[PDB]
RNA sequence: UACCAGCAAAACACUCCGAUGUUUUAGAGCUAGAAAUAGCAAGUUAAAAUAAGGCUAGUCCGUUAUCAACUUGAAAAAGUGGCACCGAGUCGGUGCUU
DNA sequence: CTAATCGCCAATCGGAGTGTTTTGCTGGTAA
DNA sequence: GATTGGCGATTAG
């Protein structure tokens, strides 16, 4: 009978509908409503529209910061608490006045003024504190007794901005100076390893280690001035240590066990005590200097003070920017007065021009005002002090910038810590509440805990010991913190596919490890003189290897075997040709052979390995070994803490050792560990019919959340239901009959690139960038992009190169695009010439990659697989196997998400089931690529174009159908990889390549193919060819746009100031918008059409209105709870609720003439129109913009002149825009001189205007066309409205115009 | 179609923390002139909010995913739209079963 | 009044940790 | 990351 052929896509879907000899049928349906229709006939073949998914990334990313926002407002309330007895005494109303600032003064109870009270006393206190950090710097070098208000405003300020959490332990800030250092440490270098000392080489380090660098220069910088060191030395270790790095100390001191050492985590003291073990306490102060020097020069770009003079370093260096600033005000000030008088009326005085006006009050950066200023300075006289400071950008600084972010936490807690001793002789109620004080700024809640719900919440895991609220001071006594961090990492992980509702194992168990290590070694042959024939390995050459070269080494080196036991043991000198890592780390640790070879003493391991790879806390660790203890000694435990594990194995334990050959002795682990007469896998044990697994394993194993359990992007996985639905639709259409096949297909910056350049610009060292400044918009080019990450110098000759030769160079592809079709930056290189890569089929030539192996190390910078493939011309090359494989898979559809989807449409097509306990074929699915149906497409001259209509949404399905039902049926040995369900290579490459022959005549073939059997007629060229042609030229195929509704953020997030407006809308309930300001930009859910009446005049005539209303996001739910009062407080009297019809988006209406339109909001319109081009001009077209078809195009010229006439008249009835005709009509009149191929190259730009959905603007040769947007929604009120299915064959409508 | 092995490339889902930006109020502008108008002097900081709001009253939730119209249904969804030809103005016609 | 065109605007920058597929040279092995 | 619907000022009825 018929067929289905399908393409999906990201934002569309076709099908069609086929019959026996490749026709579309067409058929007659009914149309319901109360017009005058009563009949419709209809084609069978159509596509569906509509938007694209997103992903839950911008959700979350709010959902983390409004906990946030609430969780910082409970730290404020935690200090109001203990000050509020004492501070009773003194003002009343003091925490009263500091919550109603935001209020105008009408509005406000208490007086204006927030601190003191009076107008005599804030004066005063602003007159002697200009800044809060004057305050912070009095309060800790004074001894005198303060007011407890000032007290209580420095510690808010404290807490509230408290600094990051980067650095594990407990900072010093005292010393400053560097070279104290350099010298302290070599100091200590020769006074036990002495008589061989590493010279001091006067080094001032003062400039090498304190200077804004970073730490790989200060490493080439150090060792500069010393002749001759290694990098890799122990010396240098230690340095690297001093800095940031992750140094091993295993080398020069014979180790054996890797030494890891960072000097920021929270394990450093335990790892140093472990070190200085197996080498002793001799060398001991070598390190209590090294980190002396590590904080030494991390406080080195925002400390920038003296010492033994305060114990403020911070609050003391941003004086200096606030003395520094009212300095260089003045001499500015009275320079451009003196030597430019007609400018001190915009610099100072206008606040629109980046001037210091614009600085201060306006908006601008500190990058426009250097920008904006720069000119002035060099212009005039002097001014070479301050020419300077612009380069350091330290000429006008504020005290809040961008740049404070790299502020610890541990500074802002002395100062506190300073503040409370001074002041608390007087104040007796400071020194019981101090720990709490201190523990209200540190506390932070571990990432494996989330949420502190009480059992209402989605996204919570907590466990609780006591019913009671939990405050920073005893979160120790209700969280039980034991189980909370189990059900963290339980609940992602992977459950048994073989035998569901089990747990899976540990990677690094030891009963996973018994399965691994023996099933490989289950089959394995070797050949001698002595021996006839490759035989097999016994279990006690197992045990053997195991023992010698396993424990000596995890990894047993094929070498290893030959060797030490056949050379050893059976006596041969040649012959041809896993891990127990636990084992050996436990006999190491333990010391117990019999230990671990006793059979008795289990359940006890795998729960030491369970704990040791689930947890990661010491304390936690710890404690759950607390009960497995009493058994070995004290001193295992201290090792055992220190090991860790990682990762998840694919296999359930009561699969391997549950459900075992009980019936039989040897289980399936030891099945493959002692093997005898059946040296079967465990493969073979599952999947055959001799032993009693299957039953077992066979006795456990919506369509919504099968599809969202899959594996993809959003954005795809979309398309699917769809096309479920579609063929759901489809099947009912046709009487319930299945078809017989499906035919299925599925077709498939720039901030990035100036990151890596500025990266690749600083690694190298370049200054180009100083020499050229890019801007944000310039180099997306990539001839531009790959010369600056060359440092401008050519790859294949080695010469610098040119930002505008590229233009007259090249860009190649390294390996041959005959061979890959990449076009990514891993692929492609810039060049002067490609002659110059040498062979022009293969990697380029040895000499180059001897020339550049420097080079291609260097870029080290992360710029540039690459390289593996620039130095493969010392490799040997590539092969013929890949190139099959490769050209199988471009017609071979092996992608995953379309074997998913096959299976999906296959499993609900088929449901009967043989009576055999197995399934019947009804339906057969069929996947191909999208090569076959271009290579036909070109050869046969079925040419198509993107820009005049959607039509050819719906024309790949056709084709996909014809194709794959012609090649189906020819070859009927094909079907194992183009039907679902289950030396040479050159000769399939050739088949393969040359399956679509069948088609053409010449390469003399006959008009009628015949196959085999029966002789079948698969195709005849010369009737197949017309109808191929009549389909593919109708002027009937059915659009359809989906309609929803609208959902997301209320309206846009920047607040405006006050105006005097009506479209502003209140942040608060209490706020006029006339006096505080708010957002304007609603977003429309959907509308609804009323009927009613509405009063006019003072006499209040009761007119009848029929109008559009827009329903907001924000009140869905009030106009859904009660329609009719809304209505009313709306303005609208005796509301007809009967008559009330809601409105989506994308609603389709019915003017006079055929003329349709959307709709977009209440307010706009949009396009419902498409064109139908005749076959002639499409042919033309394609031909024109790009043998003997060159002189076809220029005998038929006249062409050019027929596509405007068709283009008017479409535009002259339906689009209805006059002044954009007729500027292109004058535009085209007088450009009638240039050739064809431009002049069609700027007629395809002319499918703009009639192109269905929203207006935009286009541009001809010279001239610029707008829009035409359309306002007014109210035409349509007397028009009909269409309802469509998902196909579009059923439909109603309903005429407004009652 | 599954299990081990080296690395790399990624993509997706959840939890815990930093620094800016924007909007109102406080930091007493002065000298001449009835008046617009001129002349001069300062400018760097702080408090509150950051989707309007909810009931389950928690140091909890609020921007992803699903959605043609009528008849019945709490809900989901069971029931609901007759076949072939020619011409080829968007469909029309004829001949009958219907 | 009063309704229709025209020109400009739209929140952004860093860090730490855990779990899972899918592709590309490696394979092997096996049903 | 551009698109595509909102709002103020000017201008034509």
């Amino acid at each position: 009978k018929y067929s289905i052929g399908l393409d999906i896509g990201t934002n569309s879907v076709g099908w069609a509908v086929i019959t026996d000899e490749y026709k579309v049928p067409s058929k007659k349906f009914k149309v319901l409503g109360n017009t005058d229709r009563h009949s419709i006939k209809k084609n069978l073949i159509g596509a569906l529209l509509f938007d694209s998914g997103e992903t839950a990334e911008a959700t979350r990313l709010k959902r983390t910061a409004r906990r946030r926002y609430t969780r910082r407002k409970n730290r404020i309330c935690y200090l109001q608490e203990i000050f509020s007895n004492e501070m009773a005494k003194v003002d009343d109303s003091f925490f009263h006045r500091l919550e109603e600032s935001f209020l105008v003064e009408e509005d406000k109870k208490h007086e204006r003024h927030p601190i003191f009270g009076n107008i005599v006393d804030e004066v005063a206190y602003h007159e002697k504190y200009p800044t809060i950090y004057h305050l912070r710097k009095k309060l800790v070098d004074s001894t005198d007794k303060a007011d407890l208000r000032l007290i209580y405003l420095a510690l808010a300020h404290m807490i509230k901005f408290r600094g990051h959490f980067l650095i594990e332990g407990d900072l010093n800030p005292d010393n400053s100076d560097v070279d104290k250092l350099f010298i302290q440490l070599v100091q200590t270098y020769n006074q036990l390893f002495e008589e061989n000392p590493i010279n001091a080489s006067g080094v001032d380090a003062k400039a090498i280690l304190s200077a804004r660098l970073s730490k790989s220069r200060r490493l080439e910088n150090l060792i500069a001035q010393l002749p001759g060191e290694k990098k890799n030395g122990l010396f240098g270790n230690l340095i690297a240590l001093s800095l940031g790095l992750t140094p091993n100390f295993k080398s020069n001191f014979d180790l054996a066990e890797d030494a890891k050492l960072q000097l920021s985590k929270d394990t450093y003291d335990d790892d140093l005590d472990n070190l200085l073990a197996q080498i002793g306490d001799q060398y001991a102060d070598l390190f209590l200097a090294a980190k002396n020097l590590s904080d030494a020069i991390l406080l080195s770009d925002i400390l920038r003070v003296n010492t033994e003079i305060t114990k403020a370093p911070l609050s003391a260096s941003m004086i200096k920017r606030y003395d520094e600033h009212h300095q260089d005000l003045t001499l500015l000030k009275a320079l451009v007065r003196q030597q430019l008088p007609e400018k001190y009326k915009e610099i100072f005085f206008d606040q629109s021009k980046n001037g210091y006006a614009g600085y201060i009050d306006g908006g601008a950066s500190q990058e426009e005002f250097y920008k904006f200023i720069k000119p002035i300075l060099e212009k005039m006289d002097g001014t070479e002090e301050l020419l300077v400071k612009l380069n350091r950008e330290d000429l006008l600084r504020k005290q809040r910038t961008f740049d404070n972010g790299s502020i610890p936490h541990q500074i802002h807690l002395g100062e506190l810590h300073a503040i409370l001793r001074r002041q608390e002789d007087f104040y007796p109620f400071l020194k019981d509440n101090r720990e709490k004080i201190e523990k209200i700024l540190t506390f932070r809640i571990p990432y494996y805990v989330g949420p502190l719900a009480r059992g209402n919440s989605r996204f919570a895991w907590m466990t609780r010991k006591s019913e009671e609220t939990i405050t920073p001071w005893n979160f120790e006594e209700v969280v039980d913190k034991g189980a909370s961090a189990q059900s963290f990492i339980e609940r992602m992980t992977n459950f048994d596919k073989n035998l569901p509702n089990e747990k899976v194992l540990p990677k690094h168990s030891l009963l996973y490890e018994y399965f691994t290590v023996y099933n490989e070694l289950t089959k394995v042959k070797y050949v001698t003189e002595g021996m006839r024939k490759p035989a097999f390995l016994s279990g006690e050459q197992k045990k053997a290897i195991v023992d010698l070269l396993f424990k000596t080494n995890r990894k047993v080196t094929v070498k290893q075997l030959k060797e030490d036991y056949f050379k050893k043991i059976e006596c041969f000198d040649s012959v041809e040709i896993a891990s127990l890592g636990t084992y050996h780390d436990l006999l190491k640790i333990i010391k117990d052979k019999d230990f671990l070879d006793n059979e008795e003493n289990e359940d006890i391991l795998e729960d030491i390995v369970l704990t040791l790879t689930l947890f990661e806390d010491r304390e936690m660790i710890e404690e759950r070994l607390k009960t497995y203890a009493h058994l070995f000694d004290d001193k295992v435990m201290k090792q055992l803490k220190r090991r860790r594990y990682t990762g998840w194995g694919r296999l359930s334990r009561k699969l391997i050792n549950g459900i075992r050959d009980k019936q039989s002795g040897k289980t399936i682990l030891d099945f493959l560990k002692s093997d005898g007469f059946a040296n079967r896998n465990f493969m073979q044990l599952i999947h055959d019919d001799s032993l009693t697994f299957k039953e077992d394993i066979q006795k456990a194993q919506s369509l919504h959340e099968h599809i969202a359990n899959l594996a993809g992007s959003p954005a795809i996985k979309k398309g699917i239901l769809q096309t479920v639905k579609v063929v759901d639709e489809l099947v009912k259409v046709m009487g319930r009959h299945k078809p017989e096949n499906i035919v299925i297909e599925m077709a498939r910056n720039s901030r990035e690139r100036m990151k890596r350049i500025e990266e690749g610009i600083k690694e190298l060292g370049s200054q180009i960038l100083k020499e050229h400044p890019v801007e944000n918009t310039q180099l997306q080019n990539e001839k531009l992009y790959l010369y600056y990450l060359q440092n401008g110098r050519d790859m294949y000759v080695d010469q610098e190169l040119d930002i505008n030769r590229l233009s007259d160079y090249d860009v190649d592809h390294i390996v041959p695009q005959s061979f890959l079709k990449d076009d990514s930056i891993d692929n492609k290189v810039l060049t002067r010439s490609d002659k110059n890569r040498g062979k022009s089929d293969n990697v380029p030539s040895e000499e180059v990659v001897k020339k550049m192996k420097n080079y291609w190390r260097q870029l080290n910078a992360k710029l540039i697989r690459k390289f593996d493939n620039l130095t493969k011309a010392e490799r040997g090359g590539l092969s013929e196997l890949d190139k099959a494989g490769f050209i199988k898979r471009q017609l071979v559809e092996t992608r995953q998400i379309t074997k998913h989807v096959a299976q999906i449409l296959d499993s609900r097509m088929n449901t009967k089931y043989d009576e055999n306990d197995k399934l019947i074929r009804e339906v057969k699915v069929i996947t191909l690529k999208s090569k076959l149906v271009s290579d036909f497409r070109k050869d046969f001259q079925f040419y198509k174009v993107r820009e005049i209509n959607n039509y050819h949404h719906a024309h790949d399905a056709y084709l996909n159908a014809v194709v794959g039902t012609a090649l189906i049926k020819k070859y009927p040995k094909l079907e194992s990889e183009f039907v679902y369900g289950d030396g040479k290579a050159t000769a399939k490459y050739f088949f393969y390549s040359n399956i679509m022959n069948f088609f053409k005549t010449e390469i003399k073939r006959p008009l009628i193919e015949t196959n085999g059997e029966t002789g079948e007629i698969v195709w005849d060229k010369g009737r197949d060819f017309a109808t191929v042609r009549k389909v593919l030229s109708m002027p009937q195929v059915n659009i359809v746009k989906k309609t929803e509704v609208q959902t997301g953020g209320f309206s846009k997030e920047s607040i405006l100031p006050k105006r005097n407006s009506d479209k502003l809308i209140a942040r608060k309930k209490d706020w006029d918008p006339k006096k505080y300001g708010g957002f304007d930009s609603p977003t429309v859910a959907y509308s609804v059409l009323v009927v009613a009446k509405v009063e006019k005049g003072k006499s209040k005539k009761l007119k009848s209105v029929k109008e559009l209303l827009g329903i907001t996001i924000m009140e869905r739910s009030s106009f859904e709870k009660n329609p009719i009062d809304f209505l009313e407080a709306k303005g609208y009297k005796e509301v007809k609720k009967d008559l009330i019809i809601k409105l989506p988006k994308y609603s389709l209406f019915e003017l006079e003439n055929g003329r349709k339109r959307m709709l977009a909001s209440a307010g706009e319109l949009q396009k419902g129109n498409e064109l139908a081009l005749p076959s002639k001009y499409v042919n033309f077209l394609y031909l024109a913009s790009h043998e003997q078809k060159q002189l076809f195009v220029e005998q038929h010229k006249h062409y050019l002149d027929e596509i405007i006439e068709q283009i008017s008249e479409f535009s002259k009835r339906v689009i209805l825009a006059d002044a954009n005709l007729d500027k292109v009509l004058s535009a085209y009149n007088k450009h009638r001189d240039k050739p064809i191929r431009e002049q069609a190259e700027n007629i395809i730009h002319l499918f703009t205007l009639t192109n269905l959905g929203a207006p935009a603007a286009f541009k001809y040769f010279d001239t610029t066309i707008d829009r035409k947007r359309y306002t007014s929604t109210k035409e349509v009120l007397d028009a009909t409205l269409i309802h469509q299915s998902i196909t579009g064959l059923y439909e109603t409508r309903i005429d407004l115009s009652q």
